């Protein structure tokens, strides 16, 4: 029941994909296992590069596929090698370059936690089992991840396990478990770029929104209302555009909605202060001193939104 | 004759492509079927993986080639396996990933039921017949699809039919029927986001459209007008550019002409208003206190938009 | 001097690319020509799938390689069967899908006819000649086509000619003269989506542009104007951003200069109307009563845009 | 020294990358050199359509590999086919379709001159020489290119010189020269599309920018002028947006600033005339009567930018 | 302990991708190394083009496959060839196109320093050895790079350094130093278009904004502040749009910011000016005479920015 030891070199993380869920990643894989001894050129282990080694499995070479369980779409294989060693140990070494697909919940989304995740597992063997998993990462966090956009939190997960997949195991009965490599990286998104470029801009322009009650007339308060609604449609399509787009809201998205909404209070009161009267017309004496309780209303159901 | 039972493994469905009708689903494809038996390595089943297996054929090992009628292009075949059993019977395992075609009626747009739908049929056999069909989804609904774009609704659809082609079917006189298995999963859009961040924010406007009647003058109610006017247009566009791109107009995209509708009834009214009068300059008195008249108008016949 | 039977089974016309003047076309081809007898295992005709075609060619069997003289790019190919048969008889049958050019004038946009077409010939045989063609459309019209994008008029056009290519046709005298099916489909765009969507609030918006003229001062009528300007540039880009790309003016391009013009136009008369009077400043009395004299230009220079 | 004769079919030339300088060509290829004379079945010239090609040569038959020094990236072959000759001429006939790189200046944009070229040149043979070029251009000007985007002026320019790659020449002393065949084709942007619908609408407003003066007041002037602000970046969105990416102004791409500028040199001119006074508010007598003295102004500045 | 010289021809650097921290390289590739002595066709060097490598392999010839460690998926390979030769040594020659990565900083955006770079190291040797590398680029700086978009400062910078990769060798003991060439070329962003273009309309906008003090009132003060938000909103959408979209702050996004907040700040101070007074409504006689007092101050804090 076949020994495999597996050794994952992680290049590169790069591309995510909100919609699809997805992610790429450029890295080697190292399958190491012992077979029969065999008789090499000199006593040197043999080597054999790409094109060559599927000319060695015509003579009965056995090389497993390994399959990335989560892998969407065959990936882009680089360059593959043979080690064939004289004491019977193999070792298969290729790059690779594929699109891996995981669940990931972006509703907080300029303060995203997101887990990048490999599953590799043979393709046709349940006793040829992966004797150990080594992940190698080569990097540094909190750190130049200022330039780079994501955080990692965590280094080196990994698991190993058995899977069931009890569907038509009586093709062949007793033995359908398969040994899963599973791999997974902790990360967390920069919210710098989002807060100090979209976050901070959008609060102002909510801000300013309210400075609309320090406007003397009525018809100056109700006309300026429409140039605010303008803003923030401006400002939604502004947003929309340029973020990832996503079936679920945003915490900008929500914020956005808290835009439209004091906005449109504000309509509603600028009408109301007009036609809550003792006479004909008389703005509503106390109302449109709502200037500083306007911004604490929204405040506080901004303190609900957190929890 | 040949019984063939064929199993499908549903990975994932994903990328809708609303103009093409295209959806892409990733996952795997087994067949199975009983040959003359053969001599194996020792008695166990052998297995023969990825390119191995078209030497097998050159062999004269008789390998059905199964075709996604409804698939837009050929997929992209990941791994592939034969299960050679003693006895006879053959196994042939792949993992694919392909776009694939069926008809989607998009109009009721953020409130969708779509049927995502696979086709299978060999290229080249009548007398070779799909013995049964078996779908496995390892899914569940109403769940996280709040996390992910669609409700499933039903399971299991299958079907196993049997397809004339009366197109030269005397290039073989009486023997031209296909069988064909259909696969078929019903789905949900979640109207979640689109309600909570277009619908939403559209009514909105439309609505604080209406309070340009409450403007005290006729200047200030016509001038208005027109930067309402650009506020819808500014919306259209927003929608446009974010929504999914369509040969109809959607639910939300009938709302968009609603404001434009009642932006120019409004300017007609506001101007009307004007010089329908006893003197030169009075404006009519009861009509522009159709401030909770427009509402109500608006939203009877966006009662009759629904039946 | 080979006679050749050709079918054309179409599956799906879809994804058209204005500015390379392409669109993709899904179907099988069908080739047939009648060959020296060959002894058949049984007598039932042969089958050869895919791969095996090309180790069969080896051999001496010839298979034309019939090209796509206006396809864009090698197609990409899904299937493909021989069915040799006892009596010599053999059969070619493949599934393409590739992007096919022809030309396309897109001057009068939302009101299209075009004609997809589908040219074959052989790519280096001019005495093995195509016998007959048939096309094999499987749809209905006018029809389903509110949810599909366009409407086919005509159902089957076919030609098989004779090309001439006299650029060297000394390389061999006398016979330069190759056999070319031509299938051609009549089609006709949908202009539902586009009028009710994007025609219509055009001439609204520019509708209410007119209405400048019922502001009662001059100041009010100039500066509104302005806003009337920023309202067409905002729906030109809400226009471009989503309409198909082109190089000529489309019909809804030409309503958007319409747009630009009357409304600096009507900056025009708004500003001479009020200096071209008898004092210092009135505004001429009867010009500035081009209320329903603009309507009227507008429409008249509108009936000689058709002829 | 093998002689070679080269003829090549344009059949198509679309999709040009502005940013890349790059542009897709579509058409055939051919070679013809003559080689040791042999026997054909017959004494028909031999047909060898593709993969049989690759067969050929493992049995000795030499084929030269002619690559396009321009063509960034392998391009996609679609068919090729030998004719070997009994007297030993052989022909080399393929399609191609390519991404072909050359320098292009787009500064003047909307009215371009550009030059699409191939370069062909045998990949590793010096004394294997290209006998004579000839381009097949079928095609018509001026004419369908309003339909179609350019305008070619030049049919055919040819070329056929020595290259000498004086690095490593050592490798193999006195001799490193190839012979390259280059082809250039002049062509011309059909200015019409930018002219109607972007050159022109900018005008209008740059134009209507000036009727600023003729507003009476003085916060009616500044007011204003900040909405033309808001219109010249709603306008400059709109053409970034649509045309095509570059790393340098365009001709629009100048009168985009300039509209930046006559605004914002308003808003300089419609300030100072109000503090340039005899008493502490008298606005400037002459000077905001430069209602006709900008349009001047700018239209002297505007015929200096051309030369 | 193989010796082998390595020369690196780059064609063509174009296709910068600011989010994925790539680049794409077009050039060819050269190896040589000297073998066992073989005898040639005559005695003139032999040629082996493409498919022909590979069947030379087949019988024996080693050819290393050297990989490229910083190319993002396996490049597209265009054209190789082999020259043996009689006295042993052979040359491997192909032509390549492939994205490579490498860690580039934007901050500084339109005024960018960048390093463009390839690392060339082979895929399963440590005693064979990079003789000596040679870069071949043929351009010219400061030149035609106005039409082109980057400036070269530095011209060659070569390394050919020792690996170690410390983990797993004891896979092999005492011998696990690859040898790698390292090539890096300098190259500086072209300013121009970003300033002419995108700084400089953002500036009059900026500045034009502080003209909103130079209105009499304070309702035209604090009603046009509004205007002028939703003009920076437009602007930085419009910023957005065109500009490499990154995960940090550009220069220009800085700027957009200072935007945001001196019309923010304005409003405070136009609000704050009506209400700090001395009866119940003076505007605060200095402050509002901060109408070249703002212009000073964002210079002023414009200039720390900088250090
Ligand atoms: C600051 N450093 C964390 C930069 C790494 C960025 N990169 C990355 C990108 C997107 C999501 C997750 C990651 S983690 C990671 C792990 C290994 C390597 Cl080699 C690269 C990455
Ligand atoms: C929330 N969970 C129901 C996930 C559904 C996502 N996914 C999907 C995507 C777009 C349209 C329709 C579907 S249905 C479906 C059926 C089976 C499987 Cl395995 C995946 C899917
Ligand atoms: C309901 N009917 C409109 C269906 C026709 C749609 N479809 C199509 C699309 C774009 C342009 C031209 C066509 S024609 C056509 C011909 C054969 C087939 Cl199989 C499909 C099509
Ligand atoms: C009006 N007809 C000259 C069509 C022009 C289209 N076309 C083209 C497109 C973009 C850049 C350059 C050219 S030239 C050209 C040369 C040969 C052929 Cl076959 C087509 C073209
Ligand atoms: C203006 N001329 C220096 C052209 C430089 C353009 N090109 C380039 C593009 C993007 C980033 C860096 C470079 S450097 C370079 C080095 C060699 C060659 Cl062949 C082309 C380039």
């Amino acid at each position: 029941p076949v020994d495999v030891s597996v050794s994952i070199f992680i290049n590169k993380i790069y591309g995510v994909n909100t919609l699809e869920q997805t992610y790429k990643v450029d890295g080697y894989i190292v399958a190491q296992w012992t077979g029969k001894p065999r008789k090499t050129p000199g006593d040197k282990p043999l080597i054999v590069e790409n094109t060559q080694i599927e000319r060695w499995i015509n003579n009965g070479l056995w090389v497993p596929a390994l399959e990335f369980i989560n892998v969407v779409g065959s990936p882009d294989t680089g360059n593959k090698r043979l080690m064939l060693f004289p004491d019977g140990r193999v070792i298969y070494n290729a790059r690779f370059l594929g699109s891996f697909s995981n669940d990931m919940d972006f509703r907080l989304f300029p303060f995203d936690r997101q887990q990048f995740v490999l599953e590799l597992e043979p393709f046709s063997y349940n006793n040829q089992q992966l004797r150990f998993s080594d992940i190698q990462v080569y990097t540094e966090n909190i750190d130049n991840e200022e330039i780079d956009e994501w955080w990692i939190r965590g280094k080196a997960s990994t698991h190993i396990s058995d899977i069931r997949y009890d569907h038509l195991s009586s093709v062949q009965p007793n033995q359908n478990e398969f040994s899963r490599i599973t791999v997974r990286i902790d990360a967390v998104r920069n919210p710098s770029y989002y807060l100090w470029s979209f976050i901070l801009p959008l609060g102002l322009i909510i801000a300013a929104s309210w400075s609309v009650f320090w406007l003397e007339s009525f018809s100056e308060r109700l006309q300026t209302s429409f140039t605010l609604m303008l803003t923030v449609v401006a400002y939604a399509f502004y947003t929309s555009n340029i973020l990832p787009r996503l079936p679920y809201t945003t915490v900008i998205d929500q914020m956005i909605i808290a835009g439209y909404g004091s906005i449109f209070a504000a309509i509603l009161l600028i009408i109301f202060a007009h036609h809550r009267q003792a006479n004909g017309v008389e703005d509503d004496l106390l109302i449109q001193r709502c200037r500083l309780a306007f911004p604490l209303g929204f405040l506080a159901i901004g303190c609900v939104l957190v929890i």
